[PDB]
């Protein structure tokens, strides 16, 4: 479908940490170490609605957005795993 509960995301070299807004019933994501000295949130978000992309992008401006691939621990897994990672992860909200 065009609009889906769950996505994931990465924000390249962030501004400040994430909030978990009225939409989002889930946030989980950590710091990440990148290339050519770029570092990114690596996230999962379940929202309360089926949202589309462009709400999405609205609710994380500058975040790189995909409908979540795999299982729901396997999205969370790779948002919390320890390669890469530098912070985090932290977890918000009800899976």
């Amino acid at each position: 479908a065009r609009q889906v509960i769950c996505w994931c995301f990465t924000l390249n070299n962030p501004l400040s940490p994430l909030s978990l807004h009225d939409s989002m019933k889930y946030l989980v994501y950590q710091t990440e170490q990148g290339e050519a000295g770029n570092i990114h949130f690596q996230g999962y978000i379940e929202m309360k609605k089926r949202t589309s992309l462009a709400g999405m992008k609205k609710l994380i401006p500058g975040a790189h957005f995909e409908k979540r691939r795999g299982t729901q621990g396997e999205a969370r897994a790779y948002s919390m795993k320890e390669d890469t990672r530098l912070e985090g992860p932290w977890e918000y909200g009800e899976l």
